[PDB]
DNA sequence: TTTGATTTTCTGCTGCAGGATGAAATCCCG
DNA sequence: CGGGATTTCATCCTGCAGCATCCC
RNA sequence: GGCGCGUUUAUUACUUUGGAGCCAGUCCCAGCGACUAUGUCGUAUGGACGAAGCGCUUAUUUAUCGGCCGAUAAGUAAAACGCAUCAAAGUCCUGCAGCAGAAAAUCAAA
């Protein structure tokens, strides 16, 4: 009873289906052709299929190849175009692709005091339904509708919504018109493609992208305006080198809002420079807490151009190999007069303080640990001071150019004959810096000009030598199909594609999948309605808008179309090709659009080097099951979490009374201990798990959203999350992005309760999350005053007492928290209450949740494990949002804040109803 | 011993923003 | 004089929402 | 960690996540550690090598044995069958940016 297409089976046969009303809930496919492999596998299984049955025919797989690197040729063409156009009217581009209005009327006027920005924003109350009152400026009234006010009522200059058809592609660069200098159909791919569907699947892609760049560059125009101010308001450090007196400036004028790309990486190398200055002269010298002397904030998050603006910065390796050496071999003999030269003292002084000499590395846990090879330099240099300064360089020179020589002896026979050793690279660039940082010590010392120039030229060749051997290639290609639509003629398929189903010879299908991108036919139709045991050869192609099967008569030819089979699941094909409530053929469920990709998928006996040609067919619903649910008894409380994440507890409707995906941090974890010790050796990744982490997060997400909604549905409940503001994260030092899912688990349940039919209105409602999993579930901390003194506090009601065991480690430390508080109180209470914060230990002892699994009160004397006690508040917090009954009135009205009035709700109904 | 602040090279995962194109109207060519 | 390939065109949503929640 | 069977997920073979089965050794090159230090000995850290179900049939091959066969321990070669071995999930594309991982430099701090 556990399965996901068993609720839905619950939900649509028990209350009635409604047409949507303009779109509908979308899925899609993602099958994979036959390429030769996936024959491969079938003749090695120990039950043998009946039929094999198909491939790419061999010269499908030469035609695909052909219109893909076609395809992302003119689209990198296209952008190439309007990146030249870009770069000289930013608010001319944005003023093109703004949208058309709709089909409105005669609206008011607002000249008077207000025009636009960089032109007459008029007004209008359209949506009349609930909130009106949307801009829709003019000069093709482009729908300028923003404005904030904050400082000023300034409307944007172009739209709030940049379009995707705006720009009217296809009476520019593809029709035989418009004598624009690049055509992508008549100059690139050759004339050789139909300029139907190419020239507007081409428009949408090409458009699509480009709208998506512009509608970000407007939002990062606007936060770096804030951004800028602020940082122009926290140039009050040119104060504080007065304040004490001792520094003189940091000497760094900010350069206005940059606006392009490069103004951007102007003002952050100047903001870099200043916030280096602030820390080297404020936060360490002087010692200042953070916020006394803020820092400045860095520019982020200004959004590139899509294709055009790429890095490519692809190097050989041996090429950099051989150019390290030859800086390394032409400073020897001037790095000879240095180490036989200064001292015994400032020899002593470079190897201790620039990290030459073992620190502690002989901790044996359970041989001596490893060392980052520019020690294991330090203890051959040690050793050979012992038995053996002047001839000391020599001897420790032959024996380094022998572990050179003696790796690049080892990479050089093991690279060139198959394989790719793939640490013994990584050792080699590590004993590479190590020497180039024991050569250049001459440079550190005397003078210090040539120095920076040769070092950030080692660092560029360290990054790529560390780097460029584990980056990949082969980005994916794709090509559109925008949609299947017989035209306003009676028998012809615009954007020529289709879904053939040939028959087979009992009484099953095959499922092709026909492209026809040449210009010409080949592909044609009447009608049909036998299942005769050949190729009967359908084909599903929506003429009109009610949908429709044909029977199609053509010839596998060597001149036009790439005729793909499928490979799909039954599990599939049962959820959305042959379903047994939405039926294709019938119209409940209509294809939109479809495309090819080749992307890169993980082969098991190589590495990631195997492109393989999905296809991703998309699918709308059309039938999708009324509101008529209310669900009473419910209120079941995700509360979502990281260590546990989804820990449910359900109540009914007056209050009065699992944890799903129980183990998912260890698994993570253990993964990202597997890349990082696969990082910390042999530089790079080992591509196999580059993929893991993401696929065991969504096994993880869908099998909870999929817990979720059944214990929604058979329990009768109502979801009640807990409001985390989507985005939501710890943003700290060791937090793995993995581990950030509280907005992912909310959206897969929306997106699964969107489709089959509902809203974000009946079986997932949302309270707020403000001092709910603090509250214990029998008594009423917010504010731990400790005003109340050092021998005790006050607490709620009653009193409390001292004598502790605060543990704030850090290192392996702790205290007693009774002897700290004498020590850092001496006989003065309030003067040290006054001078220093005493309050530490305070929230470190008397705090609730001592381990980060428990959690205790501090008037009941309580022990619940604060996530099923983190969901008994959540389905009680919405029991009082919306429950008006006496302190929802009040903090409504005004009268108490959010903490008194639940704790008045929550004190009122623990005795009546254990509410 | 370990962490502040800049910087060089790669990677993955989430979080936004475009989307999920049919109907009609010309026009050329056998 | 129709068949079939090009070439234009154009759509729509309101909804209200308050200072912790995650973890260290 | 590697290698394979594969069942349930109410016409097919995809991408995955779980449970179960079988192997995880050799210093050949390297890494790393100790030193009796331009190398010797250890350590399986990476390459390269080999290890990677069982059982019932049938054609064989080695050896025992009952007077040209036939039963046996073992291998080869072929197809079907059973067991170890059982459950779940899928909404994509393009484009950026943001975080996080990783070393490696430079200036400093406790």
């Amino acid at each position: 009873e556990k399965r996901i297409n068993k609720i839905r089976k619950k939900l649509s046969a028990d209350n009635a289906t409604k047409p949507v009303s303009r779109s509908g809930p979308m899925k899609t496919l993602l099958v994979r052709v036959m390429t030769d492999d996936l024959k491969k596998r079938l003749e090695k299984r120990r039950k043998k299929p009946e039929v094999m049955p198909q491939v790419i025919s061999n010269n499908a797989a030469n035609n695909l190849r052909m219109l893909l690197d076609d395809y992302t040729k003119m689209k990198e063409a296209i952008l190439q175009v309007y990146w030249q156009e870009f770069k000289d009217d930013h608010v001319g581009l944005m003023c093109k692709f703004a949208q058309p209005a709709s089909x409105x009327x005669x609206x008011x006027x607002x000249x008077x005091x207000x025009x636009x920005x960089x032109x007459x924003x008029x007004x209008x109350x359209x949506x009349x339904x609930x909130x009106x009152x949307x801009x829709x400026x003019x000069x093709x009234x482009x729908x300028x509708x923003x404005x904030x006010x904050x400082x000023x009522x300034x409307x944007x200059x172009x739209x709030g919504k940049f379009g995707q058809r705006a720009l009217d592609f296809y009476s520019i660069h593809v029709t035989k018109e418009s004598t624009h200098p690049v055509k992508p159909l008549a100059q690139i791919a050759g004339n050789r493609y139909a300029s139907g569907p190419v020239g507007k699947a081409l428009s949408d892609a090409c458009m699509g992208t480009i709208a998506s760049f512009l509608s970000k560059y407007q939002d990062i125009i606007i936060e770096h305006q804030k951004v800028v101010k602020g940082n122009q308001k926290r140039l009050e450090s040119l104060r504080e080198l007065a304040g004490k007196e001792n520094l003189e400036y940091p000497s760094v004028t900010l350069p206005p809002q940059p606006h392009t790309k490069e103004g951007v990486d102007a003002y952050n190398e100047v903001i870099a420079r200043v916030r280096m200055w602030v820390n080297l002269n404020l936060w360490q010298k002087l010692k200042l807490s953070r916020d006394d002397a803020k820092p400045l904030l860095r520019l982020k998050g200004f959004p590139s151009f899509p294709v055009v603006e790429r890095r490519e910065n692809e190097v050989d390796w041996w090429n950099t190999i051989n150019e390290v050496k030859k800086l390394i071999d032409a400073k020897r003999d001037m790095g000879r007069v240095f180490w036989s030269g200064v001292t015994a003292e400032k020899r002593n002084t470079i190897l201790e303080g620039y990290n030459y000499l073992p620190n502690e590395n002989d901790h044996k846990k359970r041989e001596n640990p490893k060392k980052p090879a520019k020690r294991q330099f330090g203890d051959l240099l040690l050793y050979l001071e012992k038995k053996y300064w002047g001839k000391v360089f020599d001897e420790a020179w032959e024996r380094i150019d022998k572990k050179i020589a003696g790796l690049t002896s080892h990479i050089e026979r093991e690279e060139a004959r198959n394989a790719e050793d793939a640490q013994s690279k990584a050792v080699l660039t590590d004993w590479l810096r190590a020497k180039a940082s024991f050569v250049l010590e001459r440079l550190k010392e005397m003078d210090e000009k040539e120095f920076y120039a040769c070092e950030i030229q080692l660092q560029k060749w360290y990054g790529d030598l560390r780097g460029n051997p584990f980056a990949v290639e082969a980005e994916n290609r794709v090509v559109d199909i925008s949609g299947f639509s017989i035209g306003s003629d009676g028998h012809s398929i615009q954007y020529r594609n289709l879904l053939a189903w040939k028959y087979l010879e009992n009484g099953k299908r095959e499922f092709y999948l026909l492209m026809n991108y040449g210009k010409k036919g080949r592909i044609r139709f009447t009608d049909g309605t036998d299942i005769k045991k050949s190729g009967k050869w359908q084909g599903l192609l929506y003429g009109g808008g009610k949908a429709k099967v044909i029977d199609l008569t053509f010839d596998p030819d060597d001149e036009q179309l790439i005729i793909l089979p499928l490979a799909f699941g039954t599990r599939q094909g049962r959820e959305f090709i042959w379903n047994d409530l939405l039926s294709l053929e019938t119209g409940l469920i209509k294809l939109a659009n479809g495309r090819v990709i080749e992307k890169t998928i993980y082969n098991k006996k190589i590495g990631r080097d195997e492109p393989a040609l999905f296809v991703a067919l998309t699918f709308e619903r059309r039938e999708v099951v009324d509101p008529s649910n209310i669900k009473p008894v419910n209120l079941i409380g995700v509360a979502r979490g990281e260590n546990i994440p989804a820990v449910i507890a359900l109540t009914d409707p007056e209050g009065c009374p699992l944890r799903i995906g129980e183990g998912y941090k260890e698994k993570q974890r253990a993964i990202q201990a597997a890349k990082e010790v696969e990082q910390r050796r042999a530089g790079g990744y080992s591509r196999k798990f580059a993929s893991k982490s993401r696929n065991l997060a969504d096994d993880m997400v869908r099998n909870s959203a999929r817990d979720l909604f059944y214990h929604a549905v058979t329990h009768d409940a109502v979801l009640v999350f807990a409001n985390l503001s989507r985005g939501f994260g710890r943003q700290g030092k060791r937090t793995f992005m993995t581990e950030r899912q509280y907005t992912k688990m909310e959206d897969w349940l929306t997106a699964k309760l969107a489709y089959e039919g509902l809203t974000s209105k009946t079986y997932l409602s949302k309270t707020l999350a403000q001092y709910t999993s603090k509250t214990c579930s029998n008594c009423g901390x917010x504010x731990x005053x400790x005003x109340x003194x050092x021998x005790x506090x006050x607490x709620x009601x009653x009193x409390x007492x001292x004598x502790x065991x605060x543990x704030x480690x850090x290192x392996x430390x702790x205290x007693x928290x009774x002897x700290x508080x004498x020590x850092x109180x001496x006989x003065x209470x309030x003067x040290x209450x006054x001078x220093x914060x005493x309050x530490x230990x305070x929230x470190x002892r008397f705090s609730h949740r001592p381990v980060q699994e428990q959690f205790v009160c501090l008037d009941c004397g309580h022990e619940v494990h604060a996530a099923e006690q983190a969901a008994l508040n959540i389905a009680r917090s919405w029991l009082f949002l919306n429950s008006n009954s006496t302190e929802f009135k009040s903090y409504k009205s005004g009268k108490q804040p959010f903490v008194g009035a639940w704790q008045a709700f929550y004190k009122r109904r623990l005795k009546e109803v254990w509410k």
